[PDB]
């Protein structure tokens, strides 16, 4: 709008080349799940065009003098659900049983996204303080509910898979808790920081959450097979 | 906090403890297997935080002087689809190449929800009368279309499962028809009612709709086994 | 109030009887099994009620003196995904372990519709010029990515099915490119054409698309097999 703001723009170029990297990297999975990078390719693609809008200021609406971050949560409505789901496929190379684990995960997932949905669509800073806690609370019960079965449930299913998923949830906990932290104080919450740095922070974090997550999947399996015939 | 309600607040309270009641009953289920409780667990959870918002007045926008209840249909945009799907899994234990039945019910479902979607997002009381007929219309075609195949198509598939379903659709119709009733005249009710009582009626109805199906599914199967191997 | 455009009213009318024509013809289809008609049944029904609203002037919002085509893209959020999906099932009769081809086209379609939303939700004719390019940009990358495997990948998979899909994508490409064309110049895209014509054109195109693909699906298989008794 007023130019001199190529922050969200450069972000776009970063996500674009990100997926292209896998295009030439196809030399990879040669007899092993291709779908792995497939879903991991769509995640950055969609999320890429999203930030592109944040640059052209196409997605915000003026309501009661308060700027609504509609496009902000939107991106967190498509990438997040697929980010946690991408982990389900990573561990489960084959499924046919009932939907108890993936289901309980998808359910609590909806309630969480809902929190951030209105969190950014908050007109008053007083009402936002309540919805914020509502989000961490839901994540508090599920977190403790998944900690025990992290190795207790797979005690009879698969011990090896337990170790892999053990470190997998480790990082998943640091990132998911990362956002809530910045939401505590500062801009868009309770601070004396300019609204400029506000977006500048919520931009680098996601990018830091995508990259780190990518290397995680590659380190999870760590295997190079060559068989398809 | 100037709004004297505290009703929507007490609603979410009893909802939280509702799902927790099962957490303690996990020692052993009754009537239906774990997976059944899984879906029946997410229904109250999400719908719970929803009402909590209705208390803090979080979910209402003023446009042209007319208030919109976008938060109201939202709760009926998540629970309802799962209310129609939950019952589907109640009768169908295993699935492979049979999806024509679930696909036909899911499709007509989207049409109904869409009705209530705009029904509340109406700016004029004149246009609302038109969109209303549209909702009941599609409901009358699917109803008469599901009444006959209730025991006609299941005459060869399964006669036992036919009787069960016959009792299911019974309470399913009286409820689905209950809402459009109050939707007839008056301020979203039977008329001669205020705005306060209005939200109160649409509050108890869902609570009566959720609790009804809960005990319905349990009594539906009524097996009570004790095998785990 | 104040009638002027009854085209949308007559649009839904012929749409209702359209799906009903197959209701009586259910005694026997045009070759494709009942399931094929199932998905093909929801496409017209839903789209019917959509236009019906356009007639009652319910779906557009007056903001900044500009008219928003909210309901316009809405139908392109549910119908479009089903327009291609229906074709996916037509080619893939049975499925077990794949989620490669389907999962690919599905993701690419998510980013496409996205641009279609903001396209009509644009507040400026300048920003809408950039968002559009994004839509066609992703369409070209995926197009060239499906052209080569359209016969290369199916060279060993299925030669017979390859030919069927070869002609399927042909018409699918013309229509998909059809809209982008009209979006270039004219109304809602820098032009001296009346606004009344804008809707008149964007209404006849979908109707030309739906009917076109309908006959296509029936011509794709063109075979009769009686095996039930
Ligand atoms: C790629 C972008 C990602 C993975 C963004 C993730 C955002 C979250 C996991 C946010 C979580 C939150 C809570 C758990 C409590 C409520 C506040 C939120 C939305 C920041
Ligand atoms: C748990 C909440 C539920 C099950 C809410 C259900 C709401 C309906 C079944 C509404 C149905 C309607 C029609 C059938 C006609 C159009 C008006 C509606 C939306 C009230
Ligand atoms: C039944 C209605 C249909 C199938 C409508 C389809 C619309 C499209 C395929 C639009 C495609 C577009 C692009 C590929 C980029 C330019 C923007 C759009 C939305 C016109």
């Amino acid at each position: 709008m007023n130019l001199e703001s190529l922050l969200h723009w450069i972000y776009v170029a970063g996500m674009t080349i990100g997926a292209l990297h896998f295009w030439s990297l196809s030399r990879n999975p040669r007899g092993v799940p291709q779908y792995e990078y497939l879903v991991a390719m769509f995640i950055p693609i969609w999320s890429g065009l999203a930030y592109m809008a944040m640059a052209i200021d196409q997605g915000k609406v003026e309501a009661a003098g308060q700027i609504a971050h509609y496009a902000r949560y939107i991106d967190w409505m498509v990438t997040t659900p697929l980010l946690l789901l991408s982990l389900s496929w990573t561990a489960m190379q084959f499924i046919k049983k009932d939907w108890t684990l993936i289901g309980f995960l998808m359910s609590t997932q909806i309630v969480v996204i809902t929190s951030g949905l209105i969190a950014d669509l908050s007109e008053r800073d007083w009402v936002r303080y309540l919805w914020y806690i509502c989000g961490v609370c839901a994540f508090l019960i599920i977190l403790w509910g998944i900690w025990n079965p992290l190795r207790a449930k797979t005690r009879t299913q698969s011990s090896e898979l337990a170790n892999l998923y053990d470190k997998l949830v480790t990082y998943f906990t640091v990132l998911w808790i990362g956002y809530p932290i910045v939401w505590i104080i500062g801009p868009s919450g309770f601070g004396w920081i300019n609204q400029t740095i506000d977006t500048f922070l919520f931009c680098l974090l996601p990018f830091f959450s995508k990259v780190g997550f990518s290397f995680l999947d590659l380190h999870g399996l760590r295997n190079l097979n060559d068989s398809r015939q």
